[PDB]
């Protein structure tokens, strides 16, 4: 399951930084940034193949891509957020 929704201003800058590579289709940081999220662990809510899809928070200071990630669903402003390396997901809101 999702753990809630926060505020886009609640999150680490980082997550802001992301949502405006998404929002502008790159470039990315990190070449992972953009492939499927499979969902194998059923957190998030069944979807097909391809309806998730993830990119990195960076982490200042973090050598490798650390635990922050941005998983964007297929409908209008879904994104989920974790800070833990999926253990869990909150939706993120843009509108506070």
């Amino acid at each position: 399951d999702v753990s809630g929704t926060v505020c886009l201003s609640a999150l680490p800058p980082e997550a802001t930084d992301t949502l405006n590579l998404i929002a502008s289709d790159g470039p990315f940081p990190y070449s992972q940034d953009g492939v499927v999220f499979q969902n194998r662990e059923s957190v998030l809510p069944t979807q097909s193949y391809g309806y998730y899809h993830e990119y990195t928070v960076i982490t200042p200071g973090a050598r490798t891509r650390g635990t922050r990630r941005i998983i964007c669903g297929e409908a209008t402003q879904e994104d989920y957020y974790t800070g833990d390396h999926y253990a869990t997901f909150s939706l993120i809101d843009q509108t506070c």
